[PDB]
């Protein structure tokens, strides 16, 4: 059930602006919540919300994604619930913190000219790759011990915050991403999100290139997947890196690591950089 007295945010207390997103539900826009942390300050905020015409189904799956980001709870490394708009009066509302850098593909490329190894300014070095996919690992084993599976883990909703913070959001057919037993059988796990995360580390180590670069999805592609092709390893990865790529990328989900032991993996490496 859900609980209003907690979660509830008036509408006229709320100064929508600039979008950021937009599907076939509806969109995602920034916008400035007023007196949302029980005081009286003014915080930017990202909202869901529904078009005028809306399917009931579209109601339900924004109903159900409120719900889930209240079962979620707070973590670092996960974008974080603020409120909601479900009294009747206006359109229904999923308010989260706001994360002002946008996606980690977008920023990754725009960083490609600024990066080395290590440093013995507005620079990436390896520690910074090394750190988000750490940040990462960490948000998606919380979501797994809430019992949760992302069903889009990819670049595109990692968003970076103020200090250099990760946070796993969703904004809503993704092949690149999706694991053999996705494709073939149509099975959702923790496991196939593995799979995700190992595309996710490319991203990161090709400093967001696209994955299978002028590979043509279908179902070529697919069967090429299934028969244990895999990415070569990308330009700014370390030899453990895609070895770690590799072995979320098991054609078996139970042969794949879980993200507790990506947690230790990738916070031993951090240690190993420096
Ligand atoms: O991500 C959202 N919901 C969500 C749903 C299911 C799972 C998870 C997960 F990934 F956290 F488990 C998160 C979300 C909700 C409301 C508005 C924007 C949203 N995202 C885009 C955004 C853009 C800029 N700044 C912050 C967020």
């Amino acid at each position: 059930p859900y609980d209003a007295s907690k979660w509830e945010f008036p509408r006229d207390r709320l100064k929508l602006g600039k979008p950021l997103g937009r599907g076939a539900f509806g969109q995602v826009i920034e916008a400035d919540a007023f007196g949302i942390d029980k005081t009286a300050t003014c915080r930017t905020v990202a909202v869901k919300m529904l078009k005028e015409g809306a399917t009931h189904s579209e109601h339900r799956a924004l109903m159900s994604e409120l719900k889930i980001l209240i079962h979620i709870g707070h973590h670092l490394n996960v974008v974080n619930l603020l409120g909601a708009c479900t009294k009747p009066g206006g359109p229904l509302m999923v308010i989260v913190e706001f994360c002002k850098f946008g996606n980690l593909s977008t920023y990754l490329r725009s960083k490609r000219n600024e990066f080395v190894p290590y440093k013995v300014k507005d620079f990436l070095t390896l520690e910074h790759l090394i750190c988000y996919s750490f940040q990462v690992a960490k948000g998606m084993e919380f979501l797994a011990s809430r019992k949760c599976i992302h069903r889009d883990l990819a670049a595109r909703n990692i968003l970076l915050s103020e200090k250099n913070v990760v946070k796993i959001c969703d904004f809503g057919l993704p092949l690149k991403w999706m694991a053999p037993e996705t494709i073939f059988d149509r099975v959702y796990t923790i496991q196939s999100d593995v799979w995700s995360f190992g595309v996710l580390l490319w991203e990161i180590f090709s400093l967001g290139a696209s994955p299978y670069p002028g590979v043509k999805i279908d179902e070529e592609f697919c069967r090429r997947l299934k028969e244990g092709t895999r990415m070569r390893a990308p330009d700014y990865t370390t030899p453990e890196m895609y070895q770690t790529m590799l072995d979320c990328w098991h054609g078996e989900p139970s042969q794949r690591p879980t993200f507790s032991e990506l947690v230790e993996h990738l916070g031993n490496l951090l240690q190993a950089n420096a």
